[PDB]
């Protein structure tokens, strides 16, 4: 007892989407913290690094004032790096989650109810005869129920795409903001240390 | 004994070749944090290459196939343009500072070393006159040398200002073609919910 080929495809299709939805989450998080145990910014360290060193050094001369005003830049770089990584839990990865606990979750669920009714009349068809009609007519219908709850909810999750391509919208709109956000900042530190240079 | 000038020289030259080599080290680690990439694929690569393979997998044409590459190329750009500030801060950051490290620094703990010396030959001959004093003009001679080597890196500082201006400059160029590569693809999805 074969399912047909379009819910073969939409199944595979269901599959793939749910298997791009983790992977693509996984690394997206590797992405914004590649360092395990984070899983403090790398810029923060920089920062503070930075800044302690400019104090120790003092305002005498160039080199620990010029240390004092970027490792503040890279403070600023710290702070937008952390709302990205806030942003992009909330708007993307978050979303993502839920998507797969919710609706790729009854999807799977559906399917192994669908594969359990298949096999009720596979065993029933070879009953044929020997049983009654109305429990062969039972097992039948029983597995068109379910065909159909399976089939109506791979369906959905297809055609409400557009839903995803709104969490890689989510993603791209923050990672923008982000980088905007450090053009200004380093853009600001770039003419201190250009006019300390030529004083 | 030493001026109390020579004695904060030596002071603020321990402490810029501390603040080189700390720099240095958590610079790379910011460019890398993942302490086994760290041994020498950017993980903007991994992410636009899974992109990438589940776009082309999906086979279907309606929305999130197609957004999949359109941001899985966006990713790869990205990957692109950090690769060439990872080299960029490397070749006019890290390695001007390395050999700051290991040339101008080591050679003053080398004149300091030897002055000591000088110190420890005069401060043996004080334990029993032309000698005496032929040796005090050695320390002399030893702490001038030291003290020049000193000044002439603290005097020079606008140099090391010069090499953080060259870390910002990789980063400010960095951070400028990720803005534009991510705009181009948000007109790209935009005109893709657009439509729908």
């Amino acid at each position: 007892t074969k399912l047909d080929d379009d819910f073969k495809e939409m199944e595979r299709k269901v599959d793939v989407t749910s298997r791009a939805v983790m992977e693509i989450m996984t690394k997206t998080i590797e992405y914004l913290q590649p360092n395990p145990a984070s899983r403090p910014q790398a810029e923060a360290l920089l920062a503070e690094a930075m800044l302690k060193f400019g104090r120790e050094l003092g305002d005498d001369c160039n080199f620990g004032p010029a240390l004092g005003e970027v490792g503040e830049a890279m403070r600023e770089l710290s702070e937008v790096k952390d709302s990205l990584d806030m942003e992009v839990k909330q708007n993307f990865i978050d979303p993502l989650q839920n998507l797969h606990d919710k609706d790729l979750r009854e999807i799977q669920h559906h399917l192994k109810k669908l594969e359990g009714r298949r096999l009720d009349f596979g065993y029933k068809k070879k009953r044929q005869g020997k049983i009654p009609d109305e429990e062969l007519r039972q097992a039948l219908e029983k597995f068109d129920e379910s065909k159909e709850i399976a089939e109506s909810s791979m369906f959905n999750l297809l055609e409400m795409d557009i839903e995803q391509v709104s969490q890689l919208s989510a993603l791209v709109q923050a990672q923008l903001e982000y980088h905007k956000q450090a053009v200004q900042i380093l853009q600001q530190v770039t003419v201190r240390l250009e006019e300390r240079i030529r004083q």
